[PDB]
């Protein structure tokens, strides 16, 4: 079997990515933020307290003839930015442009935090690292990825996010259409449960590349790049009146910089992030500071490949025995 579904920025930012997903019978759309930086499907629901949803498309497991109490089971996960979600669980029919999973957890959440109830735009997060990550508790539940894996042509998805554009997630199958020159695959450890990977190094715009692991995790969950504080300085010193603030907590620059390109590596190839996808917009409605993509990860304690690095690539989830990673330019 394969999957094939769209995901669109939420707004004029990317500050994240939506996918429909059919879950239940009949089926209820709901728009999730495909993740591969955590490993719950939770969603809004009619089990969500009333004030804490506000423009979200609900699933409603009393409505779906499919949908089954897992007894006993509650779900509560943190992310390390203060979101958080917590709820009961189901299990029911989950569809991802037309790919089938039945028996799939979700996690039917009671209470959401505020970074959520703020995102209308956002019904849910689907979770594509690691089962070991998953919360539901006394028994954990396993991944959309990992229930389907045995039934793909192949066993990866494929990333592919645009930039201000509509991208794609596939599953079971690599399009070879999708992007230019050859995929370099690295080695992935899960010991963390997450795709986590070593990059060979960066360039600052057309400056020499400089060879150095950076060990980081795969992450379309997360919207910016995070990277060790020296390479993070090494890239906002190349943009005139850039600077850190403490209030702000991170770099910000002149809106009106023409920003330099960031490059990564993949073993010995090279992903170019334009200098474009390093601007995240004013810092306040009708500011002129602007505030940067690519933020140190001095007080996370793990460099995070978010979507800025992640939509210049054509990216390869191998989750074969040994699990990989593919990076490609598009
Ligand atoms: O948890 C994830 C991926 N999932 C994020 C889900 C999420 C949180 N808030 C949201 C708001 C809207 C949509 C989705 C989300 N990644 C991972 S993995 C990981 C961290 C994070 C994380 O929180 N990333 C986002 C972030 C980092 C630093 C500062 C601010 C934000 C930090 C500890 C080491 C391992």
């Amino acid at each position: 079997s394969t999957g094939s579904a769209t995901t669109t920025p939420i707004d004029s930012l990317d500050d994240a990515y939506i996918t429909p997903v059919q879950i239940g019978t009949p089926a209820q759309t709901l728009n999730l933020d495909f993740d591969t930086g955590s490993s719950d499907l939770w969603v809004f629901s009619s089990e969500t307290t009333a004030s804490e949803v506000d423009g979200q498309t609900i699933y409603t497991p009393s409505k779906s003839t499919t949908a089954k109490l897992l007894s006993g089971a509650t779900w509560s996960i943190s992310y390390g930015d203060g979101s958080s979600s917590s709820g009961d669980v189901y299990t029911d029919t989950v569809s991802v442009g037309g790919l089938t999973v039945t028996g799939q957890a979700v996690e039917s959440a009671k209470k959401v935090s505020s970074s959520f109830t703020e995102d209308s735009t956002i019904d849910g997060l689907l979770g594509l690292a690691f089962s070991t990550l998953n919360t539901v508790s006394p028994t954990q539940q396993k991944t959309f990825f990992d229930n389907a894996k045995a039934s793909l042509d192949s066993p990866v998805f494929t990333a592919d996010l645009g930039y201000h554009a509509p991208g794609t997630y596939n599953f079971g199958f690599i399009d070879t259409t999708a992007y230019t020159g050859s995929i370099t695959y690295t080695a992935v450890s899960t010991k963390q449960g997450f795709w986590e990977w070593t990059s060979t190094g960066y360039a600052v715009g057309s400056g020499t590349f400089k060879s150095t692991s950076i060990d980081g995790i795969a992450d379309t969950g997360t919207t910016l790049l995070y990277l060790p504080a020296t390479v993070v300085s090494a890239y906002w010193a190349q943009v005139s009146g850039a600077k850190s603030s403490s209030s702000v907590g991170g770099y910000v620059f002149p809106c009106s910089a023409t920003l330099p390109s960031f490059t990564f590596g993949v073993g010995s190839a090279r992903i170019v992030i334009p200098g474009d996808y390093i601007d995240f917009g004013p810092i306040s409605t009708g500011s002129s500071s602007c505030f940067g993509g690519i933020q140190s990860s001095a007080g996370i304690g793990i460099n995070i490949f978010g979507d800025v690095a992640l939509k210049a690539a054509f990216v390869v989830f191998n989750g074969a025995t040994t699990p990989t990673l593919g990076f490609a330019s598009k």
